[PDB]
């Protein structure tokens, strides 16, 4: 009532698109099964207006939907016999000529849950289910959502309202949490960290008896939907709440303290997922404070969780550097610090690495760490909340970008060593690995601030489940389930989603150099915003050219962190892709791109044209008036207008800055304010 | 105990610098007199180790210090007979050949208070008082201190600790307030606003019975020291706390509400000073919200205070403008909005105008409003807290700058129309006028963050009392009273104070263009920090030149706001002073200054040399080790080292930015990072 159902609308079908089912055969009664059955009942009731009775044994003459695991089957057919993944499932229509029967067979209860959501997805999409033969197994073992929620209700980099978990340094008194779990589970998400990785005072206590009871009831809900719960922890907890004099991972007492803490947590949460950790910080002691490396820091926590089966999600966070020193390169830090530690991390430690080596910029090359540590589990994080991609004011469907990252061939083991094979664990046989996304939700009625940003959460789940899914089909699924099957609506909103990222990049930072945003809140144009800061985020634009020389020949030597094939491509000025040119080379404004445009003219072109493309997004949306409910139609239109106006600011600020510096006018004579 | 006595040290004199007094003749017993006597007793006891008995009638044979007003005198001599100002006083040694008698004669009790502090000042300075003949009358009627303290304890732009007035949305349970009052009164300050001009939720209630009792006891203390209390108010109070539907100054009920509020305040504070007001704001209704002008807005409040004798301190606050439009000029706003309203303001309304038309930058030309409104009371505000002048990390004695402003001849009535004559009311016969300073104090033990910043508070008071005092004598007075009379200490610290402003300006914004600071907190270099914002603070630096064209001939026409003499000086490229060139003209980097330096080389010169000058400040201070107590010696050294390091950052960031844009190298080949 207070919020949208997002893509789980289960809109009532017309009289010609219904199914005839009299019973739902639930072979089990576990908490997950109860949630699964409830979801099926809700979907069939809302969509088909039918209320099949729930039974535990098939009625030979009734049209039924059978739910169970291989173990509950009478005749285990070949197809389901090939299932090896615990979360895998099979859906097949009985080939008999009698009653209509749909079999949703999962390897485990979780598999049945995902199978039912898949079945419900087919119904929402209006697919013919008369002769189904489906087998699905997730590619990534860990498909996680990371929350940056604080207990005071705020969300770090949250642009969709306040936390739905906390308020006034306490837990909110849980219906929305259940619906959130339903949404996550519908797209296969099986893990979640509920609190900000930057753990503050109150949040540090989430691992104590004071809050564990509340954390436990939240975990109880997520469990019913196959979701394991994680907590971000304060490495200095032994000091702050443990009464100990040090936080040193090698200190005997500190080690004991964490083991007892883990034991305590599992008493409340038997299947606790583990800890998400950002180990050094600038205001509290961390591993480096005592001269310990990342392996020593991570392994201590891993040892505390090991007896319970917990995992340590270790943030590969390596702050000030001098803008004066062009030999130092922030982009090289992650690889330089962790690559040497390969093989020294415990088996239940997973290094969390961002898609790029900097910080979720509109475009960044792939983190060199992927493919470089065959002996260390790795998990890629992407950012669903649009910190540097429009903050849900500007539309930006991130799926296309994530696919470019996932399909990037690292050539770690020769051709066919794509990032997705690295993180799904197949390339190096990782015990634990996967993908994570920083949540883009909040208390706003539409969950994500921008109605269309719901596609990024949905899309993240889809890719996490199977990176091979196309951006086109993912967008199609989301649009149809969320706005219906009207041909124009589908084609239009899909086009909007698929073109959005490129459009936003067009009027923001050029050719992969990134940044150029206002400091602090990171929203809006400010070319020199961090140009002279100690954050190592520089473009080095001067009156003659721009770009970071990251070549081995004359620059920072960052290209060498990639395997030979990619190293050479980026190293050479003539082979380096235009879209990443300024991230790898410092070139004159007159340098001609593969597109034929000079670097400076390219800047003007994409910025002027990006705004016109944004105007098109709005125009195409306006043409759908009458085919979308008034509330959502206006919610989105308001945002698109905000986008258009801001795009004009991005366009002009950037064009003027570069005109003022280069002195080179726009080839086409468009308006550049002096 | 918890804080420094600042300049009221009253250090014990040696055996050869003492005075012989047996009695203090206090002719009156008012609260002010009791404070006055206590101060004299404290000073004489600490400095002279004597404890004269306090009596009400002179003892013909006793060495005495006589305190009283003309009315208490037996033989009213000529000198004191010339006193016309209520706060004026005379100090003279009896010319008899018998007992030693010092007469401190004031026009009113306040005059006696200021006379005693003057007498105590002479003692601290070691002046010969055997034959005194002194007459003093303050030039400015209003000598005010404005606090930006918030009730949650924070201080907007406060760099010396938390508020000494508030904490946890309440008043602090008052000894420091008394000592603060003593400090203010010692330098003649007679008015104070205790809360932030930006009035928030809790602060809005300072005008209600809930807090008035506390405000009253604070006011009681200040009264004993001749200080009138003011409150900053929320123009939208009728809505927020009055339960009214509008804040419109023309609304009959709103007008009544303010009258009743004033009446209520005076019941608690009979001599309440009035309101400090910033009338429109962006989150609450103000005069402009209802289409009313500044006169209508200010006069409504003036009418509420008029029956009680209260005054309305109206902030001349005129926010977004477009950086694209070079015809619009923020510097012109104040004059354009208020000049036309001259003569429409009630007599008890005083327009508060900043020394400059922008916002307390290291250097700004004088606000054109001074001298332009002969029919409207005007008060100049200066900023003691160093928002854009080092934030008390960098040393910056602001007295020299304030004197340049006060001595600026507006030629409003021909030669001899200096700003000081405008604000002291002599030029236009203003009923109420003066000067105000934004407080630079906080809870820090040394009150001002930087020990030497105590000189800015002291210095503000001295100038407020008599703008004709030289920066040299003011610095001398402060150094001697605060650190003693050692020849080297005096000469060194004085040199440091007197050179500090120019040094800081040398490595910050060039030739009066201002800004070039980090957005938000405003500390540190960021040349383009606000270059593309909507704040109207631009330098327009490009690859060929820099500066704002404010000329009538080709620019914004700002020069015309000054009278002919100054208008012409700034209008012409060859006569415009170098120090303000970039504020008035946009010129090529190769433009040659009166100094012979090109604009670009001047930038390099002052930035490289400014850092070397900062290093000198530290060097000269280090040479005083052993002649200053260890605590204060190290407190200051720590800050000077912080200054040196930051100056290096200012130097390099600015030099690199301009090298990158101009392409012109440093004439002397000093290190500029590419």
């Amino acid at each position: 009532a207070g919020y949208e159902p997002c893509w789980l609308r289960y809109e009532r079908k017309d009289q010609y698109s219904r199914l005839r089912f009299e019973e739902i055969v639930a072979k089990r009664t576990s908490p997950i099964f109860q949630a699964v059955v409830e979801e099926l009942q809700k979907g069939l009731r809302s969509m088909m207006e039918i209320e099949p009775q729930v039974v535990q044994e098939v009625n030979e003459t009734a049209n039924s939907i059978w739910l169970g695991t291989l173990e509950d089957e009478e005749f285990e057919r070949p197809l389901e016999g090939t299932l090896v993944h615990p979360e895998g499932y099979v859906i097949r229509s009985d080939v008999d000529d009698g009653p209509f029967r749909i079999y949703i067979i999962g390897k485990t209860d979780a598999g049945v849950l995902y199978g039912v959501f898949h079945f419900l997805r087919l119904l929402q999409m209006g697919e013919n289910i008369a002769q189904l033969s489906i087998i699905e197994q997730p590619k990534n073992r860990l498909r996680m959502i990371n929350h940056w929620d604080n207990m005071d209700g705020s969300i770090e980099r949250g642009y969709a309202g306040r936390s739905i978990f906390f308020v006034d340094d306490q837990f909110v008194k849980n219906q929305r949490i259940k619906d959130y779990a339903r949404l996550l589970a519908s797209v296969g998400i099986n893990a979640i960290s509920i609190n900000n990785v930057n753990v503050h005072k109150t949040e540090t206590k989430l691992i104590t008896d004071h809050f564990l009871p509340d954390v436990a009831e939240v975990a109880d809900i997520f469990r019913t939907y196959g979701i394991k719960t994680f907590l971000s922890i304060n490495y200095a907890s032994p000091i702050e709440i443990g009464g100990l004099p040090t936080a040193d991972p090698l200190d005997p007492e500190v080690r004991r303290w964490w083991k007892e803490t883990a034991k305590r947590i599992y008493q409340y949460i038997p299947d606790f997922g583990g800890f998400v950790v950002k180990a050094d910080s600038e205001f509290r002691p961390g591993p480096f404070t005592y001269g310990r490396d990342h392996a020593e820091g991570a392994n201590m926590l891993a040892e505390a969780l090991a007896p319970f089966g917990g995992l340590v999600i270790w943030r590969c966070f390596v702050c000030q550097q001098d803008w004066r020193d062009r030999t130092t390169d922030r982009a090289k830090a992650a690889y330089d610090h962790f690559k040497p530690l390969d093989g020294q991390f415990r088996e239940n430690v997973i290094l969390q690495i961002k898609n790029g080596p900097m910080d979720f910029q509109v475009r960044e090359p792939v983190s060199p760490l992927f493919g470089a540590m065959p002996k260390t589990n790795q998990m890629m994080q992407v950012q669903i909340t649009q910190e540097y991609t429009g903050q849900q004011k500007h539309l930006c469907f991130l799926i296309p970008q994530w696919k470019e990252v996932l399909d990037f061939d690292t050539y770690a083991k020769g051709k066919g060593s794509e990032v997705k094979k690295v993180i799904d664990g197949s390339l190096f046989d990782y015990r634990y690995s996967g993908i994570a996304g920083v949540s883009n939700i909040g208390s706003d009625p539409n969950w994500t601030g921008h109605t269309l940003a719901q596609a990024n959460l949905y899309g993240f789940g889809r890719l996490a489940w199977n990176p091979d899914l196309s951006a086109e089909e993912i967008a199609n699924e989301w649009v149809v389930q969320t706005f219906g099957d009207d041909s124009q609506v589908v084609e239009t909103i899909s086009w909007m989603l698929l073109s959005s990222w490129r459009i936003y990049e067009n009027y923001t930072s050029p050719l992969g150099v990134g940044w150029m945003v206002n400091p602090g809140h990171h929203y809006g144009p400010n070319v020199d915003g961090y140009e002279y800061s100690h954050w190592g985020t520089y473009h080095y634009a001067d009156r003659d050219g721009i770009g970071v020389d990251r070549t081995v020949a004359t620059g920072t030597g960052y290209t060498a962190q990639y395997f030979p094939e990619n190293a050479a491509m980026y190293e050479s000025l003539d082979t380096c892709p235009d879209e990443l040119l300024l991230f790898f080379h410092h070139v004159p404004y007159t340098h001609r791109l593969h597109s034929g445009e000079t670097v400076i003219q390219h800047i003007y072109n994409t910025h002027f044209e990006g705004v016109e493309q944004a105007k098109q997004l709005r125009k195409r949306w306006e043409q759908l008036k009458g085919k979308i409910d008034e509330k959502r139609y206006h919610d989105v239109l308001e945002r698109l207008t905000i986008q258009v106006e801001h795009a004009k600011e991005w366009r002009d600020v950037i064009n003027t800055y570069f005109y003022r510096k280069s002195g080179i006018d726009d080839q086409y004579g468009r308006k550049i304010y002096r």
